[PDB]
């Protein structure tokens, strides 16, 4: 007895568009507040676009993505959109296609190998800290400045050292391809990329670039501290052979476009937090002086992750109230029930971790920042599925790791040099593209501690 999915209050004759359009995190929690766990949303006018369903339960979300994996597809246009502008790579690839490339890129994703790359994030960060201590302002807008850290960490840890040649260049070429694909998969109408449109033709040169760019260093790498991209060339087994330069390259791509943006807005939120939150800072401080020694103190190593658990807290906090992938696209094949409620077959999905993070049945006091939140006993008395920012399942992230060795080793370079104190506004206003979008500066104080 499956029940009928509630269609989210909307305008008359456009549904949910302009909603989605105008503030889209604030639709999903009325969505949840006023209509359940599981919701439609519907667009206009009346036969533009099928109904949108949307899981926001726990375990409406372990069956999304972990129990029923299967029903639950990347068939979505926004996926088709994301290979056709970047390639197949790991995070669109579905059946065959995913699972030798998983064969192929799983082993360089190993903890130890992941561990390997420490001191790359440590040097990253201190190289961060001399920057802003040389800051005359002693000020620093975190959105952008987390943005360029996360770039030349994962482009570190990517392609080596003296790489700011290729920083500039992705820099400014691969977000433009992320939005062309982003703003066609939300579009109503697809002209062809082979249409000589203005932009259209703007996203063929860019992607020209970048692509060249890619190859290049493909072919250099050709030729453990060893970079991810020598890595992906010398990925091999019996079965599946190599991946071919077109296959490096969709890897490389996808690396960046899941690495870049996401740990940015953990990095910058986890900062903005601490900012406006005083006495947690001091916590992470005194953690930090007692494990690397102060200011002034020792780099940190991927062991120390270990003797950081305040840090590991307060990140995922903010990785709770701030996910980086706020919601989770899928598409059913067959109908299926979730929370006893039926999910057509065809139908566009998607579940939220920004929703289920602040859902008040697994979160007391939503809004509020609290570490201890994230304790393991706190964490034992929640579902599996109320905190899931990396995902889930058999797609769930391969670079979760990284990105916890690359936030805590280098929030913690930082704390240890630093101190922070949040300068106007401190409400980000906040809005939703492929990942969490901040449509606000978020301004702090930087204090050298030594
Ligand atoms: C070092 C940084 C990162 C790298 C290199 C990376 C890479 C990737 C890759 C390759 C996938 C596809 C995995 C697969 O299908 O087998 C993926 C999935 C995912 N990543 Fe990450 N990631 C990183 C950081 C993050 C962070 C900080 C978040 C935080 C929100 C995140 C959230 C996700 C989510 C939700 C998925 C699943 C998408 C889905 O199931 O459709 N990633 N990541």
């Amino acid at each position: 007895g499956a029940a009928q999915a509630p269609i989210v209050a909307g305008h008359p004759l456009l549904g949910s568009m302009n909603d989605l359009l105008n503030d889209p995190l604030a639709t999903y929690l009325r969505a949840r507040r006023d209509h359940g766990d599981v919701v439609r949303f519907r667009a206009g006018p009346p036969g533009l676009r099928a109904d949108i369903y949307a899981v926001f339960s726990a375990e409406g979300a372990q069956q999304v993505l972990a129990t029923e994996s299967g029903n639950f597809r990347k068939d979505n246009v926004f996926y088709g959109e994301l290979r056709d502008s970047v390639g197949n790579g790991l995070l669109t690839s579905q059946d065959a296609t995913y699972l030798r490339q998983r064969r192929l890129v799983q082993p360089l994703f190993t903890r130890r190998r992941v561990d390997g790359y420490a001191g790359q994030v440590a040097d990253e960060a201190a190289g961060l800290a001399e920057a802003w201590r040389g800051i005359p302002g002693g000020g620093v807008e975190l959105v952008g400045e987390m943005h360029r850290f996360a770039l030349r960490v994962v482009g570190r840890i990517l392609f080596g050292t003296d790489m700011e040649t290729t920083f500039e260049v992705i820099e400014r070429t691969l977000p433009l391809l992320q939005e062309y694909a982003l703003k066609r998969g939300l579009a109503p109408v697809r002209t062809p990329r082979t249409w000589p449109t203005p932009a259209n033709r703007r996203a063929a040169r860019t992607q020209a670039e970048l692509f060249a760019l890619c190859d290049g260093i493909i072919d250099s790498r050709r030729n453990s501290g060893e970079d991810l991209v020598t890595l992906l060339v010398r990925a091999g087994n019996a079965e599946d052979g190599s991946l071919d330069a077109a296959e490096l390259r969709e890897q490389v791509l996808i690396f960046l476009l899941a690495g870049h943006e996401t740990t940015a807005t953990a990095l910058a939120f986890a900062l903005h937090l601490l900012a406006r939150h005083p006495e947690q800072q001091r916590r992470v401080r005194d953690e930090a002086d007692r494990v690397l020694g102060g200011p002034g103190g020792r780099a940190p190593t991927a062991a120390d992750m270990e003797a950081l658990p305040y840090l590991t807290m307060v990140l995922k906090e903010a990785m709770r109230l701030y996910p980086s992938a706020p919601v989770i696209g899928r598409r059913a094949v067959a109908d299926a029930e979730v929370d006893g409620v039926r999910i057509p077959a065809g139908a566009d999905l998607f579940v939220s971790p920004w929703v289920t993070h602040r859902h008040p049945d697994y979160w007391p006091d939503p809004e509020r920042f609290d570490p201890e939140r994230f304790t393991p006993e706190a964490e034992a008395g929640r579902p599996r599925y109320a905190w899931f920012p990396f995902g889930g399942g058999p797609r769930a992230c391969i670079g979760q790791h990284l990105s916890m060795l690359e936030s805590v080793l280098g929030l913690a370079v930082l704390i240890r040099e630093f101190e922070f104190e949040a300068v106007g506004e401190e409400e980000v206003p906040l809005g939703a593209g492929i990942t969490l979008l901040a449509k606000g500066p978020a301004r702090c104080r930087v204090i050298p501690r030594s």
